[PDB]
């Protein structure tokens, strides 16, 4: 059935999704940040990416931003100038640089009214992340079930302590890709086509990678999968609990049948292997340790068992209880 579980899923979704109120405050914050950038470099553009842009944001979301500028202009000089303007304007945070890549990490706002724990990461010419976000935004527009499904999975992973890339588990973006892989290449009939492998896809090279995909969404036929949100979630938990083979296989968006071995990739960390759809050299699961994968799989299994339980009433709330 999944009727009661679906009802429960939509109720949780409405409580965890970013409110219209917080969203418009994040937009106001972006406008302020843009004004500060204007004063420093009139040619540069400040753009948002990640879950606020794709519509996949939970409450109390962080902001992910990228400064776009002339590639002939070295990013560190403008980065520092931007950072110093932000301090003068009452933001708090850090200026840092890993290798050649400068980053600003804002952690507070003391004047502009966006909060004592206003969090905002600023990159410089991170064009790949913009493209990744365009892909996720396109899928989110293609089927209305994706948004609530992703938010629920993200909320679950947080509650189960398996959403900690610094402590041996998986990033939120990694969970999003696991969702999409399931909806494109596992479920039958598929919820989504693979937009990268479309015969209408046009090559577009950005920083050496092909970020092309079919984005003419209005011409794409609606899904022939009629499953409820509840049923989609249960199949998702089941696939990664019992069917997916993390020791051998790679989550991939580059194969018509979604089949790819770690050996073909030379990805023999590679404990969990998730090939970023555009930056194919990047394993999104590289943060996942052996013990971390054990807990991830354990939680997939526990979720599957809960939804398959014949002991009624099923305590659906325990899906989002802290492990
Ligand atoms: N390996 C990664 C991870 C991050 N990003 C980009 O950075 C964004 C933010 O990543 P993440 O922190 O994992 O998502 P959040 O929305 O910030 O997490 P949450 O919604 O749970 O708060 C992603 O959408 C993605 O575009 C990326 O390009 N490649
Ligand atoms: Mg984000």
């Amino acid at each position: 059935s999944h009727k009661e579980f679906t009802k429960f899923c939509y109720e949780v979704y409405n409580e965890i999704k970013i409110s219209d109120k917080e969203f418009k405050e994040k937009r106001a914050a972006l406008d302020t940040l843009r004004l500060c950038l204007k004063r420093i470099s009139p040619d540069a553009e400040l753009v948002a990416f990640g879950s606020l842009e794709s519509g996949l944001a939970l409450k109390n979301s962080d902001m992910d931003l990228c400064v776009l500028m002339d590639s002939r202009v070295q990013s560190d000089t403008i980065a520092l100038q931007f950072y110093e303007e932000l301090i003068a304007e009452g933001f708090e945070g850090k200026f840092l640089q890993r290798a050649r890549i400068p980053i600003i990490k804002l952690t507070s706002d003391t004047k502009n009214g966006f909060g004592a724990s206003f969090q905002c990461d600023i990159g410089f010419n991170n064009r790949l992340a913009i493209h990744n976000t365009l892909l996720l935004s396109s899928y989110t527009k293609l089927d209305a079930r994706l948004k609530p499904m992703v938010l629920l999975v993200k909320h679950w992973a947080k509650r189960k302590q398996i959403n900690s890339p610094y402590f041996g588990t998986l990033s939120s973006y990694g969970y999003v890709l696991m969702v999409l892989y399931y909806l494109i290449h596992v479920i039958k009939p598929p919820v989504f086509p693979n937009l990268l492998l479309s015969p209408l896809k046009q090559e577009k090279i950005v920083d050496g990678f092909d970020v092309g995909f079919d984005d003419k969404l209005e011409d794409i036929p609606p899904s022939q999968n009629y499953s409820s949100l509840g049923s989609l979630l249960h199949g998702f938990f089941r696939f990664y609990a019992y069917k997916f083979e993390p020791r051998e296989k790679v989550v991939t968006f580059r194969r018509p049948d979604g089949y790819l071995t770690k050996q073909e990739k030379g990805w023999t960390r590679y404990i969990l292997a998730i090939e970023d759809p555009f930056e194919i050299s990047h394993n999104v699961g590289r943060t996942v340790s052996s013990s971390g994968l054990y807990r991830i799989r354990g939680e997939f299994m526990a979720a599957s068992r809960l939804l398959n339980s014949r002991s009624y009433p099923i305590p659906y709330d325990s899906l989002f209880e802290e492990a």
